[PDB]
């Protein structure tokens, strides 16, 4: 699994469950093409978005739908969504974990990249 | 000054100087329209992007050009840029500070909204 | 002002006001000795903890009383306090800003060291 | 495993390997008693510090030896060590993951607490 997402909730000290995630790739015409989507599990993890074959070199945008998440917990947060944009696989295939740590008015995001 | 940007460097423990910042406003057709831009000062701050009159309610995107920043320092970064997307509200506090704390493979961003 | 503290609230998107801060210096016998204290202002800042004369090289601990802060807001926090432990150096930049960004179950802390 | 530690390096986008961790408990006389210690693995994780029997209620301090870590990578960091202090097990046994994300002049720490 070459692209995975893991989301934590910094208010509750828990995984952020059921968080929608949309992934896009930059096409040759410079538009954002839909690439994959899913939702975090009870563990706050999202796997199986793509395969090593389909996850070719390119610029990817991982949108994490944080506003929707917070509004279901009765919180009106600042951001619409967290937006993680990066070049992938430009030095050959890698595995990527995109982590995000959520607070109503702040988030952080970290990438862990490994060589298979 | 209703919208300010402040950028820190977590490797050097310093303001992030000369970071390009581009602000966009979401148009009716859901496209991103250029709104304001600048470069952070010696103090890592960017002031005077807009005015109270022009900064109406709506969805904005603040793009922080982190890749170029790390490149100029000879450090290989992960992200193309940092993206901060939010709704500007008239109800709440009047002044928005978008703060960002940069590391090569991680960043955080915080909104400080005050009267 | 060689040592400043700035605290933000990541839940409210605001300065963290009235947060108690205790600074300690490591004594020769490796114990922590009270050095300075205060409470953050309306702007989440604490200035005037020490002077250039008194702030000699050594190991310092800045204790930020985060539990009491969350308690006063009726929110259950994880940490007893935030702890920032560092060596003050004469070689590098002269002014230390210890920044902290608080959430109930997480915090970050950053050192901004400037001339 | 009721107490685990996971450390990431925000410069490299990798687990922080071989990071020393010392855990202390507050004794009835208000001193910090040594409780456990270890080092993060190749995955940046540290398990097996304690058992559910020995991990009783109390105030614990998890010291993560960050300065030593950075100095081996040629970096002179700001902090001596990250110091995570918390009450544990005061509402019955819980599992704790203490995460830390390291940069030379900044770190964050997050707790994920679950009910077994």
């Amino acid at each position: 699994c070459p692209l995975m997402v893991k989301v934590l909730d910094a208010v509750r000290g828990s995984p952020a469950i059921n968080v929608a995630v949309h992934v896009f790739r930059k096409a040759a015409d410079d538009t954002w093409e839909p690439f994959a989507s899913g939702k975090t599990s009870e563990s706050g993890e999202l796997h199986g978005l793509t395969t090593e074959e389909e996850f070719v070199e390119g610029i990817y945008k991982v949108e994490i739908d944080t506003k929707s998440y917070w509004k279901a917990l009765g919180i009106s947060p600042f951001h619409e969504h967290a937006e993680v944009v990066f070049t992938a696989n430009d030095s050959g295939p890698r595995r990527y974990t995109i982590a995000a740590l959520l607070s109503p008015y702040s988030y952080s995001t970290t990438a862990v990249v490994t060589n298979p």
